[PDB]
């Protein structure tokens, strides 16, 4: 079971934490934003539908708080994680999901230095199964 558009919401409460809390859901600061219309058929898309956003935009002019959507675009520490990658939903609860943490900030292209520097990591290892081919 695990669950659907609630589970991306749980094992996202206990991982993001801040240093420590390892919660596992629940969280009433998600349910109350999750009345933005786009947010929530967005995080129901990620769910049991593979990308969701996650925003947590502080200070600065304008920010975006307990925001984020499916894709869209943040401004803002965020964190997207995969859910069924185009269909493996309405079976194994989302068996390939791939979380990452996405801080506010440069930071966007060091991101992408160690993003580089893992798949490099990955072509030293394995070859793939033709899917990466030469």
């Amino acid at each position: 079971m695990g669950d659907h558009s609630q589970k991306d919401s749980p094992e996202d409460f206990i991982i993001n934490r801040l240093s420590q809390a390892l919660g596992i859901q629940k969280e009433k600061i998600k349910k109350s934003l999750e009345t933005q219309q786009d947010d929530k058929g967005e995080v129901t898309n990620k769910d049991e539908f593979i990308q969701q956003d996650n925003s947590t935009n502080i200070l600065w002019v304008s920010g975006q708080s307990e925001k984020c959507t499916f894709y869209y675009g943040q401004l803002i520490d965020k964190f997207k994680k995969k859910g069924i990658a185009i269909k493996l939903g309405l079976h194994k609860l989302t068996n390939e999901n791939v979380a990452k943490d996405v801080v506010v900030v440069l930071l966007e292209h060091l991101n992408s230095v160690f993003n580089e520097i893992m798949s490099p990591v990955m072509q030293n290892p394995l070859n793939q199964q033709g899917w990466t081919d030469l």
